[PDB]
């Protein structure tokens, strides 16, 4: 078949990547997944992530995960607030929908897709750094470590990739927005009255072009995003230095509610992400000198405030894994386009609505009401 005496080399072990690695290797595929953490305890800094019935559930249901996800997520309702802390709605998970997209923790979803690996598929401290494509093999160069060779090439290396030049000359852009994230750790302790407002849910709040997002229970930590349009000062803020930060937040935030407040105070220190998008537009390159592609955040990296995200990347490595195996396909080459074409047509439909969506939200006017 396509990959019959032949080997798969992923880069990145995010969540597209492991999930395209185990679709592979159930269907016999020789396949490693290179990631430049130095091991598999590294913490992942974020907020949960949720799989959608059709995309990234389907993709956990061909391998076999569905119900081990189901056990390690937690249905969540989501709260409205004003800026003045009053609940302007309150949305609860009905049991009827408890399956439709519980939220997980990034470092129990890797878990489970690693767990889910034979051993030794994902080799640690390794970071691509360039490619190079032989007769019929690429050499991969890796930082420091020796190289290794593979067939096919898979790029899942997220957002800010900086090995998809046989796949495309498009450039990551700012879109003018900027998100300011932290954990608080016993949250009922620490922040009890915005604790105690989330009430067990999501909450979402909005003023005067500030926007905040908090989970209350991320495996007991609180998580929470402010996000505003990127001050045109800043075209002044040192995020190692946690007193410029509550300096500048409690500017921003100073007609909300001493809950909201609170939660700046407490916060011991705080990370700083301009919003990004990788634009899918004119077609990527044909002809390529070797089978490469790209897959999750690397493909079509888009503003996360619509809930855009991880589902588009995993319906990539659903549809990808099925075209290398499924037996259809006279080359890889034909298999790769086949994929880029449908996800150019549901990552283009992803990215039109998230940016959207930003527009729209980031108005000094909004409110989620
Ligand atoms: C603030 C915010 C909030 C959200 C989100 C993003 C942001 C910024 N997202 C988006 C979501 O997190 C995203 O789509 C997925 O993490 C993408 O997964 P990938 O595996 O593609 O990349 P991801 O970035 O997760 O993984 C890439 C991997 O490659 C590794 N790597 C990088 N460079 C490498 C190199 N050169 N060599 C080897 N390895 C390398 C990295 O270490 C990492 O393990 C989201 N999505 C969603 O669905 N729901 C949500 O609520 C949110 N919320």
């Amino acid at each position: 078949n396509l990959l019959s005496d032949k080997n798969v080399a992923i880069i990145g072990g995010g969540p597209v990547g492991l999930t395209m690695a185990k679709l592979l290797q159930q269907n016999g595929i020789d396949v490693s997944v290179y990631e430049r953490d130095n091991d598999r305890e590294a913490r992942i800094f974020g907020g949960t992530l949720d799989l959608h019935k059709g995309s990234g559930q389907e993709a956990m249901k061909k391998a076999g995960l569905l119900q081990t996800y189901y056990d390690l997520a937690l249905p969540m309702g989501v709260n409205i607030a004003d800026e003045k802390g009053n609940i302007l709605s309150t949305k609860n998970v009905k049991p009827e929908n408890r399956f439709d997209n519980p939220e997980i923790n990034r470092n129990d979803l890797r878990a489970i897709l690693l767990n889910s690996l034979e051993n030794d598929t994902v080799i640690w401290d390794r970071k691509l750094v360039m490619l190079e494509p032989g007769k019929k093999k690429w050499t991969l160069t890796f930082e420091n470590k020796p190289s290794e060779t593979a067939d096919l090439v898979i790029i899942a290396n997220g957002g800010m990739s900086k090995v998809r030049k046989f796949v495309t000359d498009t450039e990551v852009e700012e879109t003018g927005t900027f998100n300011i994230q932290a954990d608080i750790h016993h949250p009922e302790v620490n922040c009890p009255g915005f604790f105690q407002l989330c009430n067990g849910n999501r909450l979402m709040a909005a003023h005067q072009g500030n926007l905040l997002f908090a989970n209350p229970n991320n495996n007991g930590a609180l998580h929470f995003g402010i996000s505003f349009k990127t001050p045109d000062e800043w075209k002044q803020v040192d995020f190692q230095n946690r007193n410029s930060v509550v300096d500048f937040l409690l500017k921003e935030f100073s007609d909300w509610d001493e809950r909201y407040k609170e939660l700046i105070r407490v916060t011991s220190s705080f990370v700083g992400l301009a919003t990004r998008i990788f634009p899918l537009g004119k077609s990527w390159k044909s002809k390529r000198p070797l089978p490469i592609t790209m897959i999750g955040d690397a493909a079509h990296l888009m503003p996360p405030f619509a809930g855009q995200g991880v589902n588009s990347g995993l319906m990539d490595a659903l549809i990808l894994s099925d075209n290398l195996t499924n037996g259809k396909f006279n080359s890889i080459e034909e298999a790769i386009e086949n994929y880029e074409q449908q996800m150019f047509i549901y990552g283009k439909e992803a990215q039109e609505e998230s940016t959207q969506n930003e527009i729209e939200m980031f108005k000094p006017d909004f409110t989620f009401q």
